[PDB]
């Protein structure tokens, strides 16, 4: 019973030539939450140029109606009051704080001491809770963090367990992990803090994202991040359509995603995003489906060919 | 030091709407063997409607020139003399016999006894050797064979070690294996016959082909199959561009493939095949590449951006 977090609207928004209109975000958000039944959705980044603020507001206005405002999440930053104010205004109720997960990143971008930066973090989490939000924390560049500066990473997670947050995200930001490493890194933290909710968020640079995601599931993770058609910044995020199918058929864990809405979700973001998918795209490609040669992956299973 | 076998021209040819012209096959074959430096290439299937015969003949005529006729392989069938005659005529020197690797397949398609069919196999291998060819053997549907009728599979491999063949191919024909299973199946055969040359040939139905391919490398395999842009019949074959890169960076094994020709190879088959690749395609996609955020996968590394 794993949670699936769709990042299509935000991380996917980062893709070159992709910019969703308010109507586009509302439509896509509604479909993912209601039809695909994705647990939560990360719709945007805070302090993006207003308008983006208006979009979130409209989506929040709607979400209120359907009794599911707690399912919407907003990428935020360590900037004191600015991020939390913007989200307070947006109407959104959940954060997803972007923190540096590698000693290398912390220094080349902030130039602060682990304790120095951990202070800025505690303040934003504090102020957010004070402002009525809930917080999820990204350990940006963690895939390089636990392999190069595992100390810095262990203290950050240590410090985070003291804060009142919902989940910790372990992203392979630069998509460099092999399934082995993904299992190592995740296992390293799940064993130390067996009562925390960690989620894996891989990137597909080596076409290992769904594989990595499977190892993360073995190492203990309780949730996973992904995007429709693997939309995203480089090679994109873990491809949602292939992740879910693989989880359902190649693992003993499950998901609440309704497979039958998978095909429409794909066509949906492809059109609105303006990024074409190849005809051989796993599970969702046009040419994908075409009883001696029976493959568990059938067209009607994903709302196609009938 | 693994061997890479490109199946782009044959298995890839099977893709819907794809039919390579003679000039197209010659061009693509030349590039893969000479510039990408792929060990061998599987250019076609025997008894395909003549013309296909002419193509192979021209490619063989050329291959002779460059002193590398032994690097070209032709998918063949268990049909007595027909396949071996066609390849004898083609000028090609290597077979790659398609045999049923699952008891289920053997019966629903031939209706013969393991011993009955093993006789047809020994004759074709015999006749091929008699005709000056070398033989590689595909255990079609093996991914379902070692999991459902492992007995039938063990006898077939047993029988094959008695024949004078070059290699045994372990294909995940329907692309249903998880990396775990791929490691199990491959390990099952490599341990019994430690002196045989097995190669994995996975399909990308679950977007696990390159991951599976990595496990196959651990289980003992000495060679791997793949196609440019994952061209192929469904989701296609293991994507060559991602396989090689992953092998080089995420495994201690190596390859003779020249990474710098990877980008041109992709553009090459994309254009000639008429099958577009998404802009976020790992390693080869248009948008893929775009020093705080340094990813080992650099554009100039694959003959791009300079
Ligand atoms: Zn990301
Ligand atoms: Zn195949």
């Amino acid at each position: 019973r794993l949670e699936i977090l769709d990042v299509t609207l935000r991380d996917g928004e980062q893709t070159r030539g992709v910019s969703f209109s308010t109507s586009e975000k509302l439509n896509i958000a509604k479909f993912l939450l209601q039809k695909l039944n994705v647990d939560r959705v990360e719709i945007a980044s805070a302090r993006v140029s207003k308008g983006e603020l208006e979009t979130v507001q409209k989506i929040m206005e709607w979400a209120a109606t359907e009794q599911l405002t707690e399912r919407i999440e907003i990428l935020g930053f360590v900037d004191g009051n600015k991020t939390v104010d913007w989200i307070k205004d947006s109407g959104a109720k959940v954060l997803n704080l972007l923190t540096k997960g590698s000693l290398h990143h912390l220094e080349k971008q902030l130039g602060k001491t682990p304790k120095e930066f951990f202070t800025d973090v505690s303040f934003v989490i504090e102020y957010a809770i004070k402002s009525g939000l809930k917080i999820n924390v990204y350990l940006e560049d963690w895939s390089n963090g636990f392999r190069n500066s595992p100390d810095y990473v262990k203290s950050l997670v240590e410090h985070l367990s003291k804060e009142h947050i919902e989940r910790i995200f372990l992203p392979d930001t630069l998509g460099v992990l092999s399934p082995e490493e993904t299992f190592q890194g995740v296992d390293s933290l799940i064993q130390k803090y067996p009562d925390i909710h960690f989620e894996f968020h891989g990137h597909n640079d080596y076409d290992l994202s769904v594989a990595n995601s499977l190892q993360a599931i073995r190492a203990g993770v309780k949730g996973l991040h992904a995007s429709i058609n693997g939309l995203g910044e480089r090679a994109g995020n873990t491809p949602l359509e292939a992740l879910v199918t693989t989880i359902h058929d190649k693992s003993n864990s499950k998901t609440n995603i309704n497979e039958i809405a998978i095909t429409e979700a794909s066509r949906l973001v492809e059109v609105f995003s303006g990024k074409r998918i190849s005809a051989n795209r796993p599970i969702v490609g046009e040419d994908v489906f075409t009883n001696l040669y029976a493959n568990p992956i059938l067209p009607e299973r994903f709302g196609r060919k009938r």
